[PDB]
């Protein structure tokens, strides 16, 4: 019945909106804006990283270490919204573990498009924007991590999903029947079954007049396994190349043994 999954998607938009703060519909009002009281600070340069800190050792390093204390937080809202997805608490604990484990960060760069145009990407909750081409003159192990995040992005953001249909979308991500090491599929694809359903009638109500945005949506699922595998080997070069810089326990643990 169409009423069940109608109500599947608010459900789930309901999660999103309390589990992420800072979400595309204000991401959106911030870059494009007329407004006068959410507009960013912009950093371009290495004086106005100077000015931005107080507004808002080596810069490449120090931005690299601030962008994965964001990604840590992320991991932790998009667990915090998974609990919400129904049937995922109930599944086997170690799936879980699992689904979160290969799934955070195909979604932390979906969503990471949300705060980002062609010419650069939303900092501090929106209180900052750094510019992609800033970002591209840092040191050599750290001047092309966010590139390939730019061109995915600038992608993504033509198909104008909006955040009710994110929620669906993320929801999919997560209960994906072919992670590596799963106890249990079955469980998991009766579950995406019922949310590529509510996706699939969400497009259709959400955007009429957008043909086989369904399949052109789960195309994009390849550019984000790239982006994963890409990012993996960039990181395994920085920690040969700075020996002396750490990494965060969490995101360790999610990178051990991915592929
Ligand atoms: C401009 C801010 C972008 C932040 C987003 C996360 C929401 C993307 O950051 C990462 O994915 C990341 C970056 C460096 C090191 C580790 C990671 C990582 O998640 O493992
Ligand atoms: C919730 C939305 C994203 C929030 C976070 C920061 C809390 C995004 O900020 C960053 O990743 C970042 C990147 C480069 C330089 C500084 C930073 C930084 O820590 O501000």
């Amino acid at each position: 019945e169409s009423a069940d999954l109608r109500a599947l998607a608010k459900h789930l938009y309901d999660s999103y909106i309390k589990s992420f703060p800072l979400t595309k519909a204000k991401a959106r009002a911030i870059l494009t804006g007329k407004t006068t009281d959410k507009s960013p600070f912009v950093i371009y340069d290495m004086n106005s990283l100077m000015m931005g800190e107080d507004k808002i050792k080596e810069v490449a390093i120090r931005i690299f270490q601030g962008c994965q204390f964001r990604s840590v937080e992320a991991v932790q809202e998009i667990t915090e919204y998974a609990k919400s997805i129904p049937g995922f608490v109930n599944l086997d604990l170690n799936d879980q573990v699992t689904l979160l484990k290969y799934g955070v960060h195909e979604i932390i760069y979906t969503m990471l498009a949300s705060l980002m145009n062609k010419d650069g990407v939303l900092i501090s909750e929106g209180q900052g924007f750094m510019t992609r081409e800033f970002l591209k003159s840092l040191r050599k192990p750290f001047g092309d991590f966010m590139e390939p995040k730019f061109e995915f992005a600038v992608k993504f953001n033509a198909l104008e999903l909006d955040d009710s249909d994110l929620a669906i979308f993320i929801a999919v991500i997560i209960l994906s029947g072919d992670r590596p090491g799963l106890l249990n599929v079955k469980p998991i694809e009766d579950i995406q079954d019922n949310l590529l359903q509510a996706l699939e009638l969400q497009l259709k109500l959400n955007h009429p007049e957008s043909s086989q945005l369904f399949a052109k949506l789960l195309q994009k699922m390849t550019d984000l396994r790239q982006i994963v595998t890409e990012h993996v080997q960039l990181l395994q070069v920085i920690k040969k190349t700075e020996t002396d810089m750490s990494l965060h326990p969490l995101l360790q643990e999610i990178y051990k043994d991915l592929y």
